[PDB]
């Protein structure tokens, strides 16, 4: 998905 979603996990 993304990082900004969750930094290295997303």
């Amino acid at each position: 998905l993304e990082d900004g979603r969750t930094l290295s996990d997303y």
